[PDB]
């Protein structure tokens, strides 16, 4: 199975750095959300959270042969500088990891329904 | 052997040692940096190892490095990249190069990392040979 995790922890760019790693992928795109310039939160009901991030997987890794992609995303409270979410996909040449990344993150934004909350301590 | 360009030159390295993908990571981080985007170009198997030199002086590798960076940079507000390249012997698996670009939004990360990995391919001469 592709590596797929929401968590409450600080992801691990190494974790999906190697789920996505192989002899045959010449190529490696890695995106990292970090939060930007106050306390911040993100909910979510992890098992719809999780369906949905194996979707997209799915979809991504089935545009071009030997591609793979691997989703980190952080639930709970975040600081400045943190990752929200990891994104890894890999392919033969750089051009489908290039993609698949891309397309990852796009539909990660359009369809993972996540509540994102913002106080002042 | 490493040459790296710390502070606040832009990140450029020069290695035939492992290359990081943390430190180019941490390179281009930053309070308003809010999309990141990593290339590992690695060398794969046609059916064991890889030897790769530059076809160039150091020091003119490194100003083509720079001036690459620079024009990524150019294009977009708060963008910043960062090169990291190894030569020698290198193993099926092994990071070639490692590329960060970061901004405020992932659309010019993306863009950044895109466009200096290709100028690298076509202004970076390298010298490459398969072994048994
Ligand atoms: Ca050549």
């Amino acid at each position: 199975y592709p590596y797929c995790r929401l968590t409450d922890q600080p992801l691990s760019v190494d974790e999906v750095l190697a789920a996505v790693s192989g002899p045959e992928q010449g190529g490696i795109v890695i995106f990292v959300g970090n939060v930007r310039d106050t306390r911040l939160f993100y909910e979510a009901y992890p098992p719809m959270v999780i369906r949905t991030l194996m979707s997209i997987i799915g979809r991504c890794e089935d545009k071009a042969e030997g591609v793979r992609v691997a989703v980190a995303h952080r639930t709970g409270e975040l600081q400045i500088g943190d990752a929200a979410v990891v994104i890894g996909a890999s392919a033969p040449h750089r051009a489908e990891a290039f993609d698949a990344a891309r397309m990852c993150i796009e539909l990660l934004k359009q369809e993972v329904p996540i509540w994102k909350k913002e106080f002042s301590s």
